[PDB]
Parts: structure tokens; sequence; C-alpha cells
């Protein structure tokens, strides 16, 4: 599924992802709309280490969630890597909490140091009601 802005920055809100840990909404949908372009199918092997990113976070298999096929690979957030790939967000979002939790915060995400921080991320919630 390929969420509209708004439509997913409401979902995200409802899931209690405004201001978890001290990140807010805009934040996760500059991190969303980078990382995938809100598309929950969104999937990238990198042949390098043997890992996949899954879902609308791209969340990473070698620490994250199991494929069963990712070396040495562990599973923090106890899910299968297909539960990142369902059109229903929560388990994604449930995980993506998880991985805010740990030192790094919400720059876990190289795509977010990269297009996110230290940037104008207003316009992700622009109207939509968040």
């Amino acid at each position: 599924k390929m969420f509209e802005r708004c439509e997913l920055a409401r979902t995200l809100k409802r899931l209690g992802m405004d201001g978890y840990r001290g990140i807010s909404l805009a934040n996760w949908m500059c991190l969303a709309k980078w990382e995938s372009g809100y598309n929950t199918r969104a999937t990238n092997y990198n042949a390098g280490d043997r890992s996949t990113d899954y879902g609308i976070f791209q969340i990473n298999s070698r620490y994250w969630c199991n494929d069963g096929k990712t070396p040495g690979a562990v599973n923090a957030c106890h899910l299968s890597c297909s539960a990142l790939l369902q059109d229903n967000i929560a388990d994604a979002v449930a995980c993506a909490k998880r991985v805010v939790r740990d030192p790094q915060g919400i720059r876990a995400w190289v795509a977010w140091r990269n297009r996110c921080q230290n940037r104008d991320v207003r316009q992700y919630v622009q109207g939509c009601g968040v």
C-alpha cells in the first residue's frame, strides 16, 4: 500500500508516534517519505551483507526482524519481516518504536540524518489535522 500524505500522518498519530521518545510526527513522515515513498511493500536487498530492508520504514533484517535468510541476524522487534510488509502499519510502528528506544534514537536510520535532520519538515504534516 502507498499511503497518501495526510492519511499516513493521522495513521501514525493514532498509533502513538506523535512525540514518541521526543520525535515529532513530521520527523516520522520525513523518514517514511525518504525510506519508501510511503510504500508498505518497499524492499531493498543489500548484497554486501546479505540483509534486506522491509516496509514503509525500511527496517533491516540483520537486527530487527527475522526473515530466516540473514546470516547471524537477531530479531529485536520479535517479528517476522513479513509483518513489515502488511498494509496495516501497526507492527511496523511497534518495531520502529523499538528501534528508537536504542541510543541513537531517530538517528538509527542514516536516511533521516541525510534528509530530515536539520531540515524544515513542516510540509509533511501541514493541513493533516494532526
